[PDB]
């Protein structure tokens, strides 16, 4: 009152990989003193408000108020277990369909609401990290951002280059290619028509293949220089590259007691993300599988926790510090979620990925690709596979060398100022 910032609206999926992509990007903006708010349900307000983001409630009355923030998702896995060992089109139909029908109707529940926050709010941009469109955002006349917190692989979506999801090789031929958009596309006919019609109903005009549009500003990922899709040419048209989001602040407890780390031997993370441990029967084999090697495992053991036990060269708990653990351990056994993939090279680390679902499949390939882990399907690798490619990575100096340079390029990039730049452009033009 007697005395550039801006007002950034963030509006995630409400899950783990959307949520902390988004607080990663939020945590970078703040030290820039830009103002960030989130639109989020009851169960994630105080979880978000401890980060020190203001937060906007959108009403969901199909998830209680005080529900543990592992359950919905964990439910869900649970319910589709049988579908995690499938090949990658049995699990587009099986399981990946089942899935955006809760986005979607997620994205209908929160959509009518999203227009009185803004009038109310008035914010200076939006920022959405989403799997489906959403007509709130389209139509509200501010400049929006796009949030791309999965592998970047559909942000390249064009002639000759494979569709997502299915770990496909960056060779795959044209004939290749066409047939599995041609698989999607059947496969998604009925999902998109409904949805293609919600959004008529609302005056945006249906993609012709997707179920998200790209803003016709700026889309932002969270992917590495170094591993990025330089084969299919340079960084998309009104695309932005993040090296990283990692959050850095966690205000988790730890999980276990820190005395672990005092007991001598080399260090593995054991994280199948937010909702992989969920699959108990998964859980039992991989940790009867450690429960061999000579090695120490912390393990992210999920929602179903207390329906198994780990070895005695274990220690776990249903959710972790993943932020502290990093950088004290040697490995990661992980599913190749996006961010638990970028988290481990931030922190300099090699990695086992065992893609479950969806994008992780293309991390899985990725990895391998680029020789910073190695990949295997978790129901199918066998005990000498597993225990044999724990000690090959952590024996391998060139591959640890090649993962540390590669985390120093993650952590000293600079692009957030760029980014930064651009934000400011876009605001400037459009109120
Ligand atoms: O014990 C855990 C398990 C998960 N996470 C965090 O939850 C997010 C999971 O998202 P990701 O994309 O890695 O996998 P998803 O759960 O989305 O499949 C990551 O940011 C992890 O850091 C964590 O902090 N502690
Ligand atoms: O939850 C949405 C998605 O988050 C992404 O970052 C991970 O790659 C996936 O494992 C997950 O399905
Ligand atoms: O490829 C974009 C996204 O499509 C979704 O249907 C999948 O569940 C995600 O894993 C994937 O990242």
């Amino acid at each position: 009152l007697y005395d550039p910032f801006m007002k950034i609206f963030f509006i995630p999926m409400d899950a783990f990989g959307h949520v902390n992509a988004c607080i990663g990007l939020a945590r970078m903006l703040s030290e820039f003193e830009h103002q960030c708010i989130f639109a989020v349900p009851k169960r994630w307000c105080k979880p978000i408000e401890e980060y020190n983001f203001k937060v906007e409630i959108v009403k969901d009355p199909t998830v209680p108020d005080d529900q543990d923030l592992q359950k919905k998702n964990g439910d869900f896995v649970n319910r589709y277990s049988h579908t995690l060992s499938k090949t990658p089109r049995e699990q587009f139909i099986e399981l990946l369909i089942p899935s955006i029908n809760r986005d979607i109707h997620y994205a209908k529940i929160i959509d009518g609401q999203i227009p009185t926050i803004l009038e109310s709010i008035d914010p200076d941009l939006i920022i959405i990290d989403f799997y489906v469109t959403l007509p709130s955002v389209v139509n509200s006349g501010k400049p929006w951002i796009h949030l791309t917190s999965c592998n970047p692989l559909n942000l390249y979506a064009g002639p000759n280059v494979p569709p997502s999801c299915f770990g496909l090789s960056i060779d795959t031929d044209p004939d290749t290619v066409i047939s599995y958009k041609q698989f999607i596309a059947e496969s998604m006919k009925d999902v998109k028509s409904d949805f293609d019609e919600w959004l008529v109903s609302k005056g945006v005009k249906p993609e012709p293949f997707a179920i998200s549009k790209s803003s016709p500003y700026l889309n932002v990922y969270s992917f590495p220089s170094d591993l990025d899709y330089s084969e299919f040419g340079p960084v998309p048209d009104k695309c932005f590259r993040l090296d990283h989001m990692v959050r850095l602040v966690q205000e988790d407890p730890l999980g276990f007691d820190e005395k672990f780390f005092d007991r001598p031997g080399k260090k593995i993370l054991f994280s199948l993300g937010s909702m992989g441990a969920a699959d108990v029967e998964l859980m039992k084999r991989l940790v009867g599988i450690l429960g061999k090697s000579k090695h120490l495992f912390i393990v992210s053991k999920g929602l179903f926790h207390d329906k198994y036990e780990l070895p005695e060269n274990m220690i776990g708990a249903k959710f972790l510090n993943q932020m502290a653990i990093l950088p004290r351990v040697d490995l990661v056994i992980h599913h190749g979620g996006n961010n638990t993939f970028v988290e481990s090279l931030y922190f300099g680390k090699p990695s086992i990925v065992l893609p479950l679902f969806g994008d992780q499949h293309d991390n899985g390939r990725r990895a391998e690709d680029k020789k910073i882990g190695r990949s295997f399907r978790p129901h199918h690798v066998t005990e000498d596979e597993l225990l044999m490619a724990i000690d090959e990575l952590l024996n391998d100096k060139e591959l640890n060398n090649r993962v540390l340079k590669i985390g120093e390029n993650i952590r000293n990039s600079k692009s957030i100022d760029d980014f930064n730049k651009k934000i400011e452009e876009i605001i400037k033009v459009h109120k």
